[PDB]
């Protein structure tokens, strides 16, 4: 009587239906649910993720060691989605933000809500307050850890209560996911840390999200002796709407956002459309260069070219 696939699918079915798509699923399944997505500004991240970019209305968390390049991301989701026509917001509680180098990467600074909380509460609240106005397609928190509660800040921490953090961001995303779902807004909790031991808050975080990027930095991308920026490198530990535990890798020049002819000359390479010779790239007869940076160049003046790959990839792929 018992039929392992069919008493299987029966299973995930009831657990779905129980906790939500994406409970439970095959790794090598290929999620076909089209969802809005605010892509990454990096195709490799956005295709690891699987479903384009970053899904809409849910919480997201980007974690990882400073200059890993977690804000730079998070920038450019906020650009591509005002492109989209879409109101951000930025609850800042770090005081670094560029606004230039934002601008950069395509964000609309004048048009960008902006927040500096006096306590925790207050900013993740204040964000709270935005989010259910159902204006907003994307909201970013900087930093996790700065959402120190309001008793520590004014110095009442007199070691009379303690853990009140979590708390404060446990029972605050309790709230706003809710919200947020309904509303779409799409919220990038920027958790620059410091194994799980998150930062204080990363502890309710690590739960509420639906998706949690691991974003480190791996190596500084030279020519010959002199550098030019530094690759990162991106793991998606959870994704509660696609098969987790893909990667991605993408490259940052000093000044500059993540390189998209980058990025082509890397999804091309593996994809075979182009060709690597010992240390030299080539396309369907051109020759682009002796070392990725003279390719990098040689995609960013030929614009036809490399918007033409753009093309075979994202056709080999969805688009």
């Amino acid at each position: 009587a018992p039929d392992r696939e069919k008493a299987l699918e029966l299973a995930m079915a009831q657990i779905d239906k129980n906790f939500g798509k994406g409970s439970v699923m095959r790794l090598g399944e290929e999620v076909r649910q089209p969802i809005s997505v605010i892509p990454t500004g990096s195709i490799s991240l956005d295709v690891a993720l699987g479903i384009g970019g970053l899904p809409r209305g849910r919480v997201i968390e980007i974690y990882g060691p400073e200059s890993s390049g977690k804000t730079t991301v998070a920038l450019h989701a906020v650009a591509n989605a005002q492109a989209a026509g879409g109101i951000a917001a930025f609850i800042d509680a770090e005081h670094a933000l560029d606004p230039e180098y934002a601008k950069k990467l395509g964000v609309d600074t004048d048009s960008l809500l902006v927040s500096q909380p006096d306590t925790g509460e207050q900013a993740l609240e204040i964000a709270d307050m935005l989010v259910r106005s159902g204006a907003l397609d994307i909201i970013v928190i900087d930093s996790v850890a700065a959402l120190v509660p309001r008793a520590e800040i004014e110095g009442e921490m007199g070691d009379s209560h303690v853990g009140l953090q979590a708390r404060l961001m446990s029972q605050a995303l309790r709230k706003m996911t809710g919200a947020l779902n309904n509303s779409g807004t799409t919220a990038i909790f920027i958790n620059a840390l410091r194994s799980p031991e998150t930062t204080t808050g990363g502890k309710a975080l690590k739960f509420y999200a639906s998706v949690r990027l691991d974003v480190r930095r791996i190596e500084t991308l030279k020519d010959g002796t002199d550098a030019v920026g530094n690759r990162t490198r991106v793991k998606v530990v959870k994704n509660k709407v696609s098969p987790p535990f893909k990667q991605a890798e993408f490259d940052i020049l000093y000044g500059q956002g993540i390189s998209r002819e980058g990025s082509l000359i890397d999804m091309g390479v593996e994809h075979g459309f182009i060709r690597k010779s010992g240390s030299w790239f080539t396309y369907e007869g051109e020759q682009l260069g002796q070392g990725k940076e003279n390719a990098r160049k040689f995609l960013l003046e030929n614009t036809d070219v490399a918007n033409e790959i753009e093309k075979k990839i994202k056709e080999k792929l969805g688009i």
